[PDB]
């Protein structure tokens, strides 16, 4: 036995208890007493290896993306899903040269868009993206696809009114079709669309990102919305960046009982350990906490709700045996800390979660002397 | 002091005396030594050395754009071992592509840092493929600043291709960054909106002005059909002009015109694609390009000097590579002059038929036999 | 779209050739108005040579060679590494080699931590450590597990030189074929100067398993004291082991394998034993080219040449009909070669010549859809 | 600006204080804002280090078994600069340098390793071996050709020289002190267990060569009969041969060390030999920070401590002013620690334990100019 966690509280996900355990680890996989190594998580929670279901981490060939090997891991993050900062023009090198010699296992949508996301970033010198249908690359894209099955889940697609304020068609008509063709899902940052609430929801299916359901620049999902409750309960998942969170949206929907499915980050160089607004995926997390949301429910959409859309249940976002050694120690503590929105509304919380240790693939890549 | 590799019984191609040499090229390591009995011995009887051909407008970003090759595969076998990127990265790609790309490469890359964010990486599956954003509203220059400043051992200067509503222009721009950089140029100048006598005026000595016989729309040729004073004054000057026959960067009439007139290219390209590179009769390779030049009345020991020493210059690496003197960088291609019937294409459509063609039958590559046909 | 024109393609299953035109379309043949025509007038059309026992571990291995490189005018598109990493630099060889080349690579990992990164440099280098006390038995199947669609199984070299005076634990073959059991995988070994004979060192193998350098004829051979091929040899090929003539500067032998044909042992794949040291330079080995056109002026039959450098390891690299097939929907790796006349030398382990007359010359390659070579005229 | 860090202390090497200032980073430099941003760093009660560096670290990962990726594990606990130390030998060098140096945000300089695969056959457990250092096998042509074309980044040879290794034709220290010499560059040499004496030993060394492991006490030490420090290993500090500590799990004795810090001679440099087994593991090494605490509480000052991770290991990378120091137009390598309270064991070689009441704790790290470790709460 190379690993055990002794004397923590284990967070189970599937009953909502903490159980009184000690974790073993031996080569990269949790299994069922001497060790090599004894790690003392006392008054600490047990998580799985945290998910990160909306980065950016094309670094190298993009200007926004965050190297997660160096950002994450440090605060308990141990795999990520790449938000189509990639397409079918560098998505080969960004695998080759991110995903395959990175630590943290990196999952990815398809950009619809060649060069993905690179045009964005380096301040307001910057420019968006080309989304226009007459630059799709149809043969490329399932090219890509499928010849990267096991990594791509699906295409990408930033639906911004300002991004096409003169295309041949309507971006997203033309990608859910190109979707659908490809039968394969779809991500779509929803952020001020050219249509309303009621009208995209109709495109989505059982499987499709709906992301940054919180925005409310522009048309919001409040008028809540009924379509937007149903598609959710047909199967449509549902990130906090510098402009795609608002407070009013949040907790109104909230308080009316819609959740979100999934918590994730846009984590850019911009908004990487530095704002109010994202920081990191704990510090988002630590918000829901602060607003209503139940801690074994935001556990959930960072844990074993992403390890299934990323078809690795079992293998991530759980603790449980056979399972990779991706395990995250958390304290949760009680301080006076800011959450900030878009429109710059602040909200002052009582407490944050913070990682004391990190375990990705059964090595000790963090670890502080004294939790 | 045992050699590793001999050619013998080829003739030597002396760029700087403009003549040939009867004797055995040695090598030790990755260096020629003088022998004014090896491990190797290769028989280049009835073939012509030259040193290891330079490719000084090539798009060789492959993983990050639509449009490059991989020099490595498709260049070695047609004698090409060095190679200068014409702007396919901008300051966000570009220290991948030198990581992914460069580093891990064979043919020595040296490059032009476009000032496009993304570089050229937009352009390439067909038709719908796009033209990268020239905005000077876009460009960077603490980070085109930042990419350069770390990476003068590489990075020769900054590219621009100039032929929406932008804020300043693309060209006055550009100069006036690099200008402020301490740096040179390379312009692609097709289809400019201003005439060649104007826009030469901002070039200095060793910058590059590509495509010189593109003729599509202003030309180097006056309305007399003459090359332009400021041209010709441009070239003496120190201004380095770059045929680089790309599928839409080079005219019949002009080419022939000016090469009439006493105007001989200083650089000769390809501006090789995945879609011109083994495919078109335009760009086929580097050789196939030469080939057109030497059938166009072009003196054999210009051509080669407009793809061995006048580039190895401009990458400021004179004695290292771009010739066979001692101590230089073994990088060899052995050729022969084949006759046979061979039809260059122009971008108007214009043919020409060609006697002969340069053909590669070896390649030496920093001292290692990378390609070597059994029989010559 | 590109379509191959006049050319003469090669039937490996009927023994006949045939004038028909390839297409290609993307990165895949397609059943036959081009984009790029080739006119291959007076050329055999093959697939894409396959070299089972090469080494291109570049930059970890002071043996290796670049594939991209040195391979693809030569016809070769896809390549096995017989063992050049461990498991200790494994994942380094996959991410830095096998993924960004255009080379298809498959892979055998050898027994050894650190594979044969201490065999190069000249004189300077030494023999690599294959004492069974220093296998890893549990990274070893880690990283086989973890991998299990790029390694076919372990590579072992099996010498008496290796384990000589150097006093090991147990014996190298019998601990690697144990760990190559229980791992339910499969070995390949080179067997030259073997301390056991051929008829007892065969019955180790099992169906699938590589016997490498078959006639190395340097100790114990394939051939027994009157000179004959084992009738236990014999049996082995045709339970399924693998028999492979990998052409080292010291791993062939005129005289077994002349034997061997003479007898009707023929190999079931012919390959190179590439290194830096013997591509493109000497007269044993130089490409997989040359090596095949010593078994043409062998007198081995041209059809069996081709299949024991296509359909056969396609089909170990368990590849069968992406490679090694010129077929509809396979991967478009095409070689585009002509059987030129003239009087050529193959030398062997001894310094034995064989003068013969004709050999391969590569003319035009095609991988993954690119027309990668392309002579201006062949 | 792009960051300023307010309200902490820097500590001045020279002067031996401590002042509290503010520092500013505009891009990736440390620029000067001593006579008057978009993100304002607030160290209350830290003190503002630059980012440590790690003398000898084994960080070529992928291509050995004992490495780490710095990156992951070194950035979090305050380093942002390191030299390996011999990983990687004239084989495989080229692919340690473009796989991890090149595309790591920790600045590696290294030493090449005489040896052609480095330390690749070490590890993974008691199942790896030792590496081979007989002169035999040393490469010279190879060797001159790696340094000579990455003069920037390799600063000497490193040879590891104890008898368990060679237990030959000639003695490797003896060989490799003179190929160094003939190639002009430094030497850095693991000096446990080593057949020669300290005073014979020391004689090879010139100034800017390493002397590591230096309070080892494993076999010859430091100290002679009477447990004082040689002369000559004290002339040597006098004349500039560097003296690292490194530590490790088997090259630091707790007797050794307190004696010759007794008698005036303090290390140096402190380093880790960090490796996959020691990182965040034991109670020897832990970290940098784990290990310079462990010499804080063994009496030795602040600044000093701090120079031997600080200045001194930057001028030997030949990177004075660009790291290792926080004055103007450095690089924006920043390191925020606390001296936290509590009861803490240290562990050395031998089993001996040092309880102390204090240990130095990383909360934010800047490097080239960005936030790559920030704790939300101090
Ligand atoms: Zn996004
Ligand atoms: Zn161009
Ligand atoms: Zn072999
Ligand atoms: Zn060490």
């Amino acid at each position: 036995l190379d690993i055990v966690i002794k004397n923590g509280q284990i967070a189970d996900i599937e009953n909502r208890t903490y159980i009184n355990a000690d974790i073993g680890i031996k080569g990269n996989r949790i299994v069922d007493l001497q060790a090599e190594t004894v790690i003392d998580a006392s008054g600490c929670i047990i998580l799985p290896g945290l998910i990160d279901f909306h980065g950016h981490v094309f670094h190298g060939g993009t200007a926004i993306s965050v190297n997660p090997d160096i950002v994450c891991l440090p605060n308990g993050v141990t795999s990520m899903v790449d938000a189509g900062s990639s397409g079918w023009v560098n998505y080969s090198l960004f695998r080759n040269s991110v995903i395959h010699p990175a630590m943290v296992k990196i999952k990815s949508y398809l950009n619809v868009v060649n060069v993905g996301l690179s045009t964005l970033g380096g301040g307001p010198t910057g420019y968006l993206e080309n989304t226009n249908p007459a630059n799709y690359n149809e043969e490329k894209i399932a090219q890509t696809l499928n010849d990267n099955r096991d990594n791509i889940l699906g295409l990408k697609l930033r639906y911004s009114q300002d991004i096409a304020r003169q295309y041949a068609s309507d971006p997203l008509l033309a990608t859910v079709a190109l979707v659908r063709k490809l039968e394969t899902s779809i991500c779509v940052h929803v952020t001020d669309s050219l249509l309303c609430a009621d009208e995209l929801i109709r495109y989505f299916e059982e499987g499709d990102i709906y992301a940054h359901c919180f925005h409310g620049t522009g048309h919001s999902i409040l008028n809540v919305y009924a379509a937007i409750k149903e598609a959710q309960s047909r199967g449509v998942i549902f990130s906090n960046g510098v402009a795609h969170f608002d407070f009013k949206v949040a907790q109104s929907a909230m308080e009316q009982g819609f959740y979100p499915d999934i918590i994730s980050t846009d984590l850019t160089l911009r908004n990487s350990l530095r704002t109010d607004k994202v920081y990191s995926l704990l510090h988002v997390m630590s918000k829901y906490l602060n607003m209503g949301m139940p801690f074994f429910d935001v556990i959930r959409a960072v844990t074993a709700t992403p390890a299934r859309l990323m078809k690795m249940q079992g293998q991530i976002g759980t603790l449980a045996a056979n399972a990779i050694a991706d395990i995250s120690i958390v304290k949760l503590r009680k301080d006076k800390i800011t959450f900030e929105d878009t429109r710059g509304k602040t909200l002052e919380g009582d407490c944050y979660l913070d990682n004391c240790a990190t375990i990705c693939n059964g090595q000790i890549v963090y670890r502080r002397l004294r939790f």
